[PDB]
């Protein structure tokens, strides 16, 4: 149903794109992830982040441990919420448990260096944090240079 549920968020026929979603965490709630951070993934792509959020706070009650509830939350302090400075402490939560979900993963981790980056900006603290993000996309592989291209644009913005 998520192929048919990828024709309809690309169509933007949320109407039974949505009523495929309820009917698939309600009926199938034992594997939870797909489906609710997909209807997470379809209320920002409808812009509904004060919705999302409420969902990831729902996801993070099955599981908190989930680094994507943690990067939803996370997400939610830069896109929607007018109430950041708590967020370095925010995005440290989610910085703990990258450090031990993907001890393996070079080329997603490289680019998830740069992506939460990116989402954080000047802010020093936010900057001291999401350059250790870099350190272990560093730490896994440095001779593929994208690596150090964005640590590299962290301290460009360093």
């Amino acid at each position: 149903a998520l192929g048919y549920v990828a024709f309809l968020e690309r169509k933007t026929q949320l109407a039974k794109a949505q009523s495929l979603l309820d009917r698939l965490f309600v009926l199938y709630p034992n594997c939870s992830i797909p489906p609710l951070v997909g209807k997470a993934r379809l209320l920002m792509q409808a812009e509904d982040w004060e919705q999302a959020i409420e969902v990831t706070h729902r996801i993070l009650a099955h599981d908190k441990s989930n680094v994507e509830a943690l990067a939803l939350e996370a997400l939610y302090a830069m896109a929607k919420d007018t109430r950041h400075d708590a967020a370095p402490v925010r995005v440290r939560r989610l910085l703990d448990a990258v450090r031990a979900k993907e001890p393996r993963n070079v080329a997603l981790l490289h680019q998830f260096a740069l992506v939460f980056s990116r989402l954080a900006g000047d802010r020093l603290d936010l900057l001291s944090l999401t350059t250790q993000f870099s350190d272990m996309a560093y730490a896994l592989d440095s001779r593929n240079g994208d690596v150090l291209c964005g640590l590299g644009y962290q301290q460009l913005y360093r």
